[PDB]
DNA sequence: CTTATGT
DNA sequence: AATAAG
């Protein structure tokens, strides 16, 4: 099966990713900016019980660690953890959006070519590691009333609110996959930034491609949704798209 | 929570 | 002078 054949690609056998080939990310600051702390506004006790199992997770995958920093951004519980990095985002130098819109990114998908592979990345940002003098930036406070612990913590990988975190994603994947794309001159492999499509024009070719590419994730140390994916299938759910006979 | 954005 | 999003 699927599943069976491929234990490092899927996210539910294999564990949290961790891009390998990519130097942990340094993000530069606007020439002006020095840190912001903003005050953690008081959190009810049920909404910190929510929020409570994901922290620890997080930190016992290593993917957050205590710090002290001159930076803080409030969590707002919605449960699960939502951090308002809207003081961190104007303080970062901006780069070029290299996202492509979905609507020309269909463009690149031609007739020939109507056997199609879906794939999504479980938590993409966080296979990024960011560098240790950027992780100061992302700090905020967490506190545990009934264990003492008052102080921050912060990310060692890309976090979720960053505005610079899709297009350093789907750049750094692009890099990644360079070279899966010259060894497979005959597929066309589309990216949105943790939403991949493959399309060939067999469904051999289709299970063959989709073989390859389950291997290559797998390896770099992505993690794609065995439960969500859509293996060869001639009709397919893409970015709120169904690709069907061609159509949309 | 805060904060940017039609009748 | 309600709405979506971090």
């Amino acid at each position: 099966t699927w599943l069976s054949d491929f234990p490092q690609a899927w996210a539910e056998t294999g564990g949290m990713g961790l891009a390998v080939r990519q130097a942990p990310l340094i993000i530069p600051l606007k020439a002006t900016s020095t840190p912001v702390s903003i005050k953690q506004y008081p959190m009810s006790q049920e909404a910190r019980l929510g929020i409570k199992p994901h922290i620890q997770r997080l930190l016992d995958q290593g993917i957050l660690v205590p710090c002290q920093s001159p930076w803080n951004t409030p969590l707002l519980p919605v449960y699960r953890p939502v951090q308002d990095l809207r003081e961190v985002n104007k303080r970062v130098e901006d780069i070029h959006p290299t996202v492509p819109n979905p609507y020309n990114l269909l463009s690149g998908l031609p007739p020939s070519h109507q056997w199609y592979t879906v794939l999504d990345l479980k938590d993409a940002f966080f296979c990024l590691r960011l560098h240790p003098t950027s992780q100061p930036l992302f700090a905020f406070e967490w506190r545990d009333p009934e264990m003492g612990i008052s102080g921050q913590l912060t990310w060692t990988r890309l976090p979720q609110g960053f505005k610079n975190s899709p297009t350093l994603f789907d750049e750094a994947l692009h890099r990644d996959l360079a070279d899966f794309r010259i060894q497979h001159p005959d597929l066309i492999l589309l990216q949105y930034v943790d939403d991949l499509l493959l399309a060939a024009t067999s469904e051999l070719d289709c299970q063959q491609g989709t073989r390859a590419l389950l291997q290559t994730l797998g390896n770099l140390g992505y993690r794609a949704s065995a439960k969500k994916a859509q293996i060869c299938q001639k009709q397919v759910k893409y970015l709120g798209y169904l690709l069907k006979e061609g159509q949309r």
